[PDB]
């Protein structure tokens, strides 16, 4: 239902299925689906939930790598930094959003990074899953449109739960 730009294709999915917890764990797995390459300092994606009961919060990229068309491979963990960032505007399923971000790294035409996430409150209390509008159970990576990613700011994947969508489009 939801247009992209044609230059991302952004898969997703939590690994951690239960409604209450106190850690989420969001994966990502971004692939250039254009001919031109991306510079990944000019990438963001975020997740949208809501915090359920406002406390201070951490996330730690776990693991993230660049993996080229034909299997080279790049890591780039200390590459990657979260935000979180209070909602100017809230809807019901998202006050907050982690915003992920990169300081450096090159995607290729094809070449796909994948970015393994968690975050938590800084007293380990619980989340509640089932009223986040990011949220999405699966195995593996899915095709995901309520995550968003964005090049130089502009919305180029994903559907933000404001109702903002690619410029241009419906
Ligand atoms: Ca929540
Ligand atoms: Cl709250
Ligand atoms: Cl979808
Ligand atoms: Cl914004």
């Amino acid at each position: 239902n939801t247009p992209v730009s044609g230059n991302l294709k952004v898969e997703f999915y939590n690994s951690n299925p239960s409604d209450t917890t106190n850690s989420i764990n969001p994966q990502f797995k971004v692939t250039n689906t254009g001919s031109s390459a991306i510079d990944l300092s000019k990438l963001t994606l975020r997740y949208y939930y809501t915090v359920d009961g406002q406390k201070d919060q951490t996330f730690w990229c776990d693991h993230a790598a660049i993996i080229g068309s034909n299997g080279s491979y790049n890591g780039i963990t200390s590459n990657v930094k979260g935000t979180f960032v209070k909602m100017s505007s809230s809807t019901n399923n998202a006050d907050t959003y982690l915003e992920i971000s990169f300081t450096g790294g090159t995607l290729e035409p094809g070449a796909h990074v994948q970015i393994q996430g968690r975050f938590a409150k800084n007293d380990w209390s619980n989340y509640t899953q089932s009223n986040d509008y990011s949220f999405k159970s699966a195995s593996q990576f899915v095709e995901w449109d309520q995550v968003t990613a964005y090049l130089n700011g502009v919305l180029v994947w994903g559907k933000e739960p404001g109702g903002s969508v690619v410029p241009s489009t419906q």
